[PDB]
């Protein structure tokens, strides 16, 4: 089975003498099948008995190209809880480098109750992981050899399907893995998320396989932060390829996709809650060039009412691109301006790079840089002494090791005497892989085996230290060349640790570019620097999918598209899905035609669907938000693939065009120049026109859904109760407007929803329950309003004025209860044809139990 071999000359083109040499098999019968494959016994075999212990059993594992191989290699195996199984292969007789991660060591007992049962192969050594219930094979690395040398760690698994989704950060075009060949590359690197599949940002090793129909899913998590790729091909099967550190894995079972994500950010990390105003919409540009300019575009989006929460300011802001300086002639007057956004309800974010000017002297101090000498906080060169030199945006430059805990003493600092001046509210930091404009340092890279290994993944440029720093540079957690791919996640650590002192008991907002696994326990995340064109747009779905899985929900593209001008149909149909990306920003790159809503004409269509989508958003903000809670306390997706609560149908598999807002909300954009439809799949489910409340025709079946120049499909599923709030161009404003509820009635007359309400913005408000959690259900004739945690009561005294209901017969002789006791009558507004009814002159206190009650 040619679809079974595992490629033995990854390195360079086949060739039967280099195969003869590494003692693999020669077949030359492509495209992509290897012609020199791993022979089938010639890998590590188990060394005697396996050994019980507490946590699960050791086994002792013996060798009979890449570096030194290792010769003893011990796999530790853990039975870490009912539905999470972890795995380490290490050497013997070395302590290698692991990843310095949230995640614990296991000091436990096996849990009880596996959902799972593990089987070990000796002779030649193998890990297997079956689900217990229906005996499916889940992970199963006899189709490959265990290959362990110093730069050079191999493990393969066959798969049960082709139904997988995550690895990152990849633009992968589609959100299912074909599972043809394909070679997936990881390593932190800036470069433009195109159509060439290279390694971006961010290292995201999870993977999620739906197993079949029935739900039962599983995931895969490996734990090494150094440069490695992903290898698909169709037996199915997935290899990893990794140059330094341990194969460190974890396998989840879930009875469903959701399950699995669950799975994986317990032990990872869950997101954190965002701010309520970070859920609004955000606007930005690199290179405004002046206040001025910045103002105008502000006041011009102002103007035209659009809901509009956060202005982004780029380092055009700094003094010649320096971070924690303003320009006090371009940016002259910065603090009124930020004074007037606070005043008008909206928030200041700034950029923040990490490297850091070293031009100082007594003429002219650079404070930043003389702060972080004096605490002797850099990245060091190999010497271990010696600050590394790059260059970025302000010139030659120094690079802070957040990985030192005095370096975020350092940071904080910065932090806390800029914002004494300019009194932004959250946090962008950029170019944080780290990224660097010359190659390793100002001096190059040495040559040895750090820099120049002796396999390099399918990097882009095929050089490690390619636009960073070199591999042998030296940080507190060790050598850049096993922590490069952690540089963004100790930056967004530091950085929280950053807003602790400067926004005391507040959440504030972070936004990232380079992630790693947890990154999402403190930052947000955008798919950075996109272009203007159609083939971006489609690409976003895929990765705002993926970044859910990763435990990173707000996660959104630069709307309108980052590089060159935005023609005004591609904006028009970009802003319209960007009302419903998790983190709904417009940013734009240096140079290029304004994009911003207003700039399109203040009584443009592209302004008005731009304004009404916004004010939908908006509405439906308490559902968002509640949606976060969720993802934060037990780990749920925000933006959901179908196929999360679709499963059973095998055509929502590859849906990649369409996404879910949690269980509830259907959106199918325009992706198409020139469409005014969209080929589009209605899963299994009744669905209701958001704007009209009409319940579609269509259920489990491909349609045409007519998507004129002013329409994003929007429709509700049935089952589901939908908290909203009436809109305005700020959440400092909204949040203080009256509720609503949409309930969409499935087909027995039923349906079910949850509001979270808190203050907001008040960090660990769900650890110290100061929060609200209510439920909603509906059974014919019935709506209750239930109570189950009430130790926050909004203070602007909110309550539900309205009950918008789907699919329904005409409710007569409505009656609202307080416990019992009614209270006067409710007015019922009746549609006959489109079976919607609204609920209105009622006022049902947020925080308060009602049961309302109506006849047919
Ligand atoms: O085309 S480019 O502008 O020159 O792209 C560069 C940066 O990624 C852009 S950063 C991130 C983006 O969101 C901010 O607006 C930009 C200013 O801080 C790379 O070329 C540097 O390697
Ligand atoms: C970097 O160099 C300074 C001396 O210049 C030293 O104090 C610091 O600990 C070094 N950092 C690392 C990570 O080795
Ligand atoms: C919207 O907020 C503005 C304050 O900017 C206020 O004047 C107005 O009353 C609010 N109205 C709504 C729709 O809540």
């Amino acid at each position: 089975n040619e679809l079974e071999r595992i490629n033995c000359i990854p390195d360079q083109p086949p060739t039967k003498a280099t195969c003869d040499q590494r003692g693999c098999c020669w077949n030359p019968q492509a495209v992509s099948v290897p012609w020199c494959y791993y022979s089938k016994n010639h890998s590590y075999h188990v060394e005697g008995n396996l050994v019980n212990t507490n946590a699960g059993f050791t086994a002792r594992l013996k060798n009979l190209v890449f570096g030194s191989n290792v010769d003893n290699v011990l796999l530790t195996a853990e039975y870490q809880t009912s539905n999470r199984f972890h795995f380490k292969l290490t050497d013997q007789t070395n302590n290698r480098f692991e990843v310095p991660h949230h995640v614990q060591s296991f000091s436990g007992n096996a849990a009880a109750s596996l959902t799972y049962q593990v089987e070990i192969s000796r002779q030649p050594f193998s890990i297997k992981v079956t689900r217990r219930s229906n005996n499916r094979v889940l992970f199963d690395s006899s189709i490959g050899p265990l290959l362990f040398a110093d730069q050079f760690l191999q493990l393969s698994t066959r798969l049960p399907s082709t139904n997988v989704y995550g690895l990152g950060e990849h633009v992968h075009q589609q959100y299912r893995h074909d599972m043809n060949w394909k070679t997936w590359p990881i390593f932190n690197r800036d470069t433009t998320p195109n159509g060439n599949g290279t390694n971006l940002y961010g290292a995201q090793t999870f993977f999620l396989c739906l197993e079949d129909a029935s739900g039962l899913s599983f995931g895969v998590f490996l734990m090494n932060s150094n440069a490695m790729e992903v290898v698909l091909q169709p037996a199915p099967a997935i290899t990893y390829r990794t140059i330094g550190g341990i194969l460190d894995f974890y396998v989840f079972l879930g009875n469903t996709p959701e399950q699995v994500v669950q799975e994986y950010l317990e032990l990872i990390g869950r997101p954190a809650l965002p701010s309520y105003w970070a859920l609004g919409f955000h606007l930005s540009r690199y290179e405004y060039g002046t206040l001025d300019n910045m103002r105008e575009v502000v006041e011009r989006n102002r103007a035209a009412q659009l809901p509009y929460d956060v202005q982004h300011a780029d380092i055009d802001y700094m003094d010649e691109r320096r971070d924690f300086t303003y320009d006090s002639v371009d940016f002259k007057g910065f603090p009124e301006f930020v004074n007037e956004l606070h005043n008008n309800g909206q928030k200041l974010v700034i950029i923040v790079d990490p490297a850091i000017s070293n031009n100082s002297s007594s003429s002219k101090p650079y404070g930043p840089y003389d702060r972080g000498s004096d605490m002797k906080i850099w990245v060091n060169s190999s010497d271990g002494v010696t600050p590394l030199i790059g260059e970025v945006w302000p010139g030659q430059t120094v690079f802070p090791d957040y990985t030192n805990p005095n370096c975020a003493v350092w940071w904080t600092k910065e932090f806390e005497l800029f914002h004494n001046q300019v009194e932004f509210d959250g946090i962008w930091i950029d170019m944080n892989e780290v990224s660097n404009f010359v190659d390793g340092s100002v001096s190059g890279c040495s040559t040895n085996n750090l820099n120049n290994p002796p396999f390099t993944p399918r990097i882009l440029d095929g050089y490690l230290f390619c636009k960073t720093l070199c591999m042998d540079a030296v940080q507190h957690w060790g050598k850049q060349y096993d922590i490069h791919n952690l540089y963004g996640y100790s930056m967004a650590v530091a950085t929280a640790e950053a807003a602790k002192t400067v926004f005391p008991n507040k959440r504030s907002f972070i936004l990232t570019r380079s992630t790693f696994a947890g990154s999402g326990k403190f930052a947000a995340h955008w798919l950075g620097d996109n272009t203007a064109t159609w083939d971006d747009l489609r690409w976003s779905i895929p990765g705002v999918l993926e970044f859910n899985l990763f435990g990173i929900p707000m996660v959104g593209p630069d709307i309108c598209g980052f590089a060159l001008d935005t023609p005004e149909e591609l904006c028009r149909r970009w802003m319209q899905l960007g009302a419903f990306y998790p983190f709904s920003r417009n940013h734009n790159g240096q140079g290029y035609k304004d994009q911003d809503p207003a700039s399109f004409g203040a009584d443009s269509l592209l302004l008005n669907s731009s304004r009404h989508y916004l004010n939908i958003r908006y509405t439906l903000l308490p559902y968002l938000y509640t949606l976060f809670f969720r993802a934060h306390s037990r780990g749920d997706t925000v933006a959901r693939p179908l196929l999360h609560e679709f499963y059973e149908d095998n055509s929502t598999w590859d849906v990649h065009q369409q996404f879910l807002w949690g269980p509830g909300l259907l959106i199918t954009p325009v992706l198409d120049e020139g469409a005014e439809k969209v080929m589009a799949y209605v899963p299994d489910a009744v669905w209701y026109d958001y704007e009209t409340g009409s319940q579609v025709r269509w259920r489990k079946q491909k349609v045409e859904m007519e998507l004129p120049g002013d329409k994003i499909g929007l429709h509700l599923r049935g089952g589901y109760i939908f908290p909203t709030q009436q809109p305005n161009t700020t959440t400092l404003a909204s949040r203080k407007n009256p509720l609503g509820l949409i309930i969409a009635l499935d087909e027995n007359k039923e349906a079910k929803g949850e509001l979270f309400w808190d203050d907001g913005e008040t960090k660990d408000t769900v650890a110290n329950k100061v929060y609200l959690l209510c439920e909603f259900s509906v059974t014919q004739n019935r709506l209750e309003v239930n109570i189950s945690q009430s130790t926050y009561k909004d203070p602007n005294n909110l309550a539900f004025n309205e009950i918008k209901i789907l699919g329904t017969e005409e409710p007569s002789n409505v009656t609202v209860k307080h416990n019992g006791v009614p209270s006067t009558s409710p007015t019922v507004t009746y549609d006959s044809n489109l079976k919607v009814a609204i609920i209105t002159d009622i006022d049902l206190l947020l925080g308060e139990a009602y049961t309302v009650e109506w006849a047919h």
